[PDB]
């Protein structure tokens, strides 16, 4: 009737304004209100007007320190949501530019009573915000896939006796020409409602109704869609049952991957399930240890009831580096910043020997680490954002801290080490720091620095399309030149086959760019997180992701990649492998008796059946022809 589909959009709209205006702070809701403004929907934040503030000396009053606590900001890259974790009641999801894959619930997480808004922005690009004309991305969209339950179970899913209105998604920017929107089950276990607000999707089984998601400014959709994927309520076939399957219910990601000198293979990411130990909260970050025939040796998990990752792990040949960011206290004589870079040291037998956290309000991420032959680490990462590149002896002292970069945004994604006291940074910049920038409107450029033994600047080079170009990865190899991987949307080694393609540069020592190899699809290709390894032998090996026939037919959405090259950037071999669903490789580790380990994350069933949501892997290659071994051979 009439009188319940006004009820309905009355109890949808009050949940909603209480709960936004119970969580997000102030300055948060003075900015949305007045975008509203300008495109009603401002009722739903009662919260009193409030100056943004960006330069308080408490980086804590700084609107962009609060934005941080209440966002997932995704990369221009096509982006699976890697940062997800349960830490907050709201929290905005911003996939920028790119076709993302955006995820925010947790359906292993104890989340019983707890409120849950998650609130998708699919594209919201940068160039809609920045006001000056002719971007070369001006006015572009992506397909945004926005998940919104799995094989398992729909997300956001109270199942009482109320309308199910404390856990919700809302979609802003939902496009029915463009966009997916994947739900558990079948079209017949839903119900689409007409809202003030847009659309409303509900779960409906006999015992009643429950709100999954809202779709803002959207009206008079059909389940009958193209733009619903339905994904039933079964695990998706097992393929790839040569490979080593690591998974909880919750979301699970391999980000990182190293090898000891006794041939040990290690492996860690991030965790929102008890993978490695018991959950502490949210996600944990957390290793594992593998002898060279393949068996699991330990697992260990450790974090906050805040949210932390294993970004990067090195050995110095017997103990095991690790690196990442937490939102919590890791160190106990830390003051901690709410964003902080951390690192540990594990041995052999998987004791925290140390660990050490930077507890400074500044914002503060860090996604690599190397080890070099002193036995000295090197960690790196950003801080405008401005680079930093940190040394530190083996009991975790500090030996210096070098921070560089430009008036604008610069990102590191790089750290390598040669065998003479050098270290090289490597990643993204809107700005001119080794060069003057060709891109009109802050598109980015590549970037790379060396530093010698003191951590001063050796030199700075900078490499681009007028596009955005960007870097994910470095490696040096045996005579002490740099490589780096990355994607550009642009002509950077070669004419771009259509959309991302895949770049490999190489530098000397001396700062001469000596070469830039592309490679792609007409779709989307691009290395991922550890995206570069080189081997003893300076074979060079990288790994991410396509949507395209890159390396093989494509088995169903994103595939992970692998290739080998030599140093002279010849390719001797592009493998392809996943599952009908979602897959990227996050690392590659190189070993010895021609082994190579690829590793990273998926959505469908890889070594055996999916547990829930996010799954992680591990893949043994023979570095000869790519072809995959058993992971216990
Ligand atoms: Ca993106
Ligand atoms: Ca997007
Ligand atoms: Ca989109
Ligand atoms: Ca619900
Ligand atoms: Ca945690
Ligand atoms: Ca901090
Ligand atoms: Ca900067
Ligand atoms: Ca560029
Ligand atoms: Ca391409
Ligand atoms: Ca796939
Ligand atoms: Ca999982
Ligand atoms: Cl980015
Ligand atoms: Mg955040
Ligand atoms: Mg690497």
């Amino acid at each position: 009737t009439t009188k319940s589909l006004l009820s309905a959009d009355e109890k949808i709209t009050e949940s909603l304004r209480s709960t936004l205006s119970d969580v997000l702070p102030d300055q948060l809701q003075t900015y949305i209100r007045t975008v509203l403004q300008f495109s009603e929907g401002a009722n739903l934040l009662t919260g009193p007007n409030t100056e943004i503030e960006f330069f308080s000396q408490d980086p804590n009053k700084n609107f962009p320190n609060i934005f941080a606590k209440y966002s997932n900001v995704l990369t221009v890259s096509s982006d699976p949501n890697f940062i997800t974790s349960e830490d907050e009641e709201v929290k905005i999801i911003w996939g920028r530019h790119g076709s993302d894959s955006l995820i925010g619930f947790d359906p292993g997480a104890d989340l019983v009573g707890k409120r849950r808004i998650d609130i998708f922005l699919g594209d919201f690009i940068d160039e809609q915000f920045n006001p000056i004309p002719g971007a070369l991305n001006a006015g572009k969209s992506w397909s945004d896939r926005f998940i919104l339950g799995d094989w398992q179970k729909p997300y956001y899913f109270e199942d009482d006796e109320t309308l199910g209105l404390n856990q919700s998604a809302m979609i802003l920017d939902f496009n029915p020409n463009e966009d997916v929107i994947q739900l558990h089950g079948d079209r017949q276990d839903y119900e689409l409602v007409n809202i003030s607000l847009g659309t409303a999707i509900f779960w409906r089984e006999k015992k009643g109704y429950d709100l999954i998601g809202v779709l803002g400014g959207v009206s008079d959709l059909s389940l009958k869609g193209d733009y619903f994927e339905f994904k039933g309520n079964t695990a998706p076939k097992t393929v790839l049952k040569t490979a080593e399957h690591i998974g909880t219910a919750a979301n699970d990601y391999i980000f990182s991957s190293t090898v000891d000198a006794k041939g040990n293979f290690y492996v860690g990411g991030g965790t929102g399930g008890s993978l490695g130990g018991r959950n502490i909260g949210a996600r944990d970050a957390w290793l594992a240890k593998y002898d060279s025939n393949g068996n699991q040796r330990w697992s260990r998990q450790f974090g906050s009831t805040g949210t932390e990752s294993l970004w990067g792990m090195a050995s110095d040949g017997s103990n095991i580096y690790v690196a990442g960011n937490t939102t919590g206290q890791l160190e106990n004589n830390t003051v901690k910043g709410g964003n902080d870079a951390y690192l540990a040291k594990y041995d052999s037998d998987g004791n925290q020997v140390w660990i050490k956290q930077n507890g400074t309000y500044t914002l503060e991420e860090s996604y690599k680490i190397t080890v070099d032959s002193s036995g000295n680490i090197y960690t790196a990462g950003h801080t405008s954002t401005d680079g930093y590149v940190a040394k530190f002896d083996s009991n975790g002292n500090q030996l210096w801290v070098a921070q560089f970069g430009t008036i604008t945004l610069d990102d590191n994604w790089g750290v390598a080490a040669d065998n003479n006291g050098n270290v090289f940074a490597g990643g993204n910049t809107k700005g001119s720091f080794g060069a003057k920038n060709t891109g009109t409107a802050g598109e980015y450029d590549a970037w790379l620095v060396k530093l010698n033994k003191d951590g001063q600047t050796d030199w700075v080079r900078q490499f681009g399309t007028p596009n955005y170009d960007f870097m994910w990865d470095i490696e040096t190899d045996s005579l002490g030149d740099i490589y780096a991987t990355g994607w550009t949307l642009g002509d950077l080694g070669g004419k771009n086959a259509g959309s991302y393609d895949v770049w490999l540069a190489k530098y000397n020592t001396n700062g001469n760019q000596l070469w830039i190899k592309q490679f792609g699809t007409s779709e989307d290709d691009a290395p991922f997180l550890d995206g570069i390894d080189i081997d003893a032998n300076d074979n060079i090996f990288l790994t991410g992701n396509t949507n395209g026939n890159l390396g093989g037919a494509n088995a169903g959405s994103y595939d992970a990649w692998a290739a080998k090259f030599d140093k002279d950037g010849n390719q001797l071999w592009l493998k392809q492998f996943g599952t009908p669903d979602y897959d990227t490789a996050t690392t590659v580790t190189a070993v010895n008796f021609g082994k190579l380990y690829v590793s990273g994350i998926t959505e469908g069933s890889l070594g055996t059946t999916n547990a829930g949501s996010y799954d992680s892997w591990a893949l043994k290659l023979d570095a000869d022809n790519g072809e995959i071994q058993d992971f216990n051979s």
